[PDB]
């Protein structure tokens, strides 16, 4: 079981070699720059924003949704009703006697229904994304990843949106909440993920049993 | 799901600042607050029941 | 379903200045507050206690 | 997975300074919040039990 | 129960894709205006 | 159960390369814009 090869998250050499600087030319300068690489014109106080495709950006995950309803009805009656004659005068007799006009009756109705429902989910981290398309009105496509392996075991936290320029801080980040398609996701593997779902019996039950 | 649903005719001079008006000035107001999915059959009497509240003796 | 209905006659020098007039300023006032469904239902008295309340000797 | 959609009309002038708008200024408002996965349905009524539900005499 | 296919209570898409603005004109101002109403 | 393949809910690629930038003019100006939009 542990003896079988796996493939490690972080892949591929886990150091570089610095490379030897360019020759110096021959000009009466001590002052000798490698071959520069332009990044084009780069604003001097505007808040450091991404602007182009490969630009990173930090999400911090908030999320608090809570919803929740409840409702019920009742109906209730209740009748009783009763005569009796106990002593019944001569004149009386025929219409009264032998207790034909006593009568006693009771009758009931209860009803009592009642339902209600409710949904919560929240989120808290932080994850750096990356911008991967311009949008025509500026806003920003943005997806991330990040897979963290401890132990016995892998996680990943996905995010994927939209995100407009103006509602990043001065600290390069936004809050979850502002940002427009926002899929988040946070799932795993290994056996503890195996332990947290359900038998295939238990499942086929839980969608076909009567009750 | 749920749905609130509302109708009825308002005077403008009854309306803030805040374009809100009190449900209690709109002159035909029509309120209905009503539900669909299990919750809301369980909060419906059984047609027997129904047929014995409407025409037992008591 | 619940109705209130109102109706009468109402003097204009009795209105508020809030465009309100209390109920017990208007002339023939017809007052209503009904409702139906089997909440309605379960307040009415059966058809055999009503005859005996109407018929019975005592 | 759960999922939140929201759809409606907003009026412009009700957005406040930083881009929000409650809840309650949109007009047709359709607000819906559903899952999936054994979680929702552990959260539904066996067959037998609805049909029971809604056809049982009481 | 839960297999049944349903219609979701907001249908159609969750999403729109914002339109590129028309092209500006070449009178000399900066100030372009789209298509007023 | 949990070896089922599965899409996951963010598809696609989670990370974008950067475009090398456009080759400057050769105007005397360091100033040098991309494309606008």
């Amino acid at each position: 079981c542990a003896w079988i090869p796996a493939k490690p998250l972080v892949q591929g050499a886990t150091t570089a070699q610095p490379i030897p600087g360019p020759v110096p030319v021959a000009n009466g300068s001590i002052f000798q720059s490698a071959q520069p690489i332009n990044y084009g014109y780069q604003p001097l106080f505007e808040d450091r924003r991404p602007r182009n495709i490969g630009d990173t950006l930090t999400i911090v995950l908030q999320e608090n949704v809570s919803a929740s309803k409840s409702s019920s009805a009742n109906a209730s009656r209740d009748g009783k009703t009763s005569f009796g004659f106990d002593t019944v005068p001569r004149y009386l007799q025929g219409l009264f006697g032998n207790s034909r006009a006593d009568m006693e009756a009771s009758g009931g109705n209860s009803f009592n229904g009642k339902g209600g429902a409710n949904a919560s989910n929240t989120f808290s981290g932080t994850l750096t994304v990356t911008v991967d398309q311009v949008l025509a009105n500026g806003n920003l496509h943005v997806v991330g990843e990040k897979q963290i392996a401890i132990n016995q075991g892998t996680e990943f936290i996905r995010f994927s949106g939209v995100v407009n320029p103006r509602t990043i801080s001065g600290s390069n980040s936004v809050p979850s909440t502002q940002v427009a398609d926002a899929r988040i996701e946070y799932v795993g593997n290994g056996y503890i993920n195996e332990a947290q779902n359900m038998g295939w019996l238990q499942r086929f039950f839980l969608n076909l049993s009567p009750m």
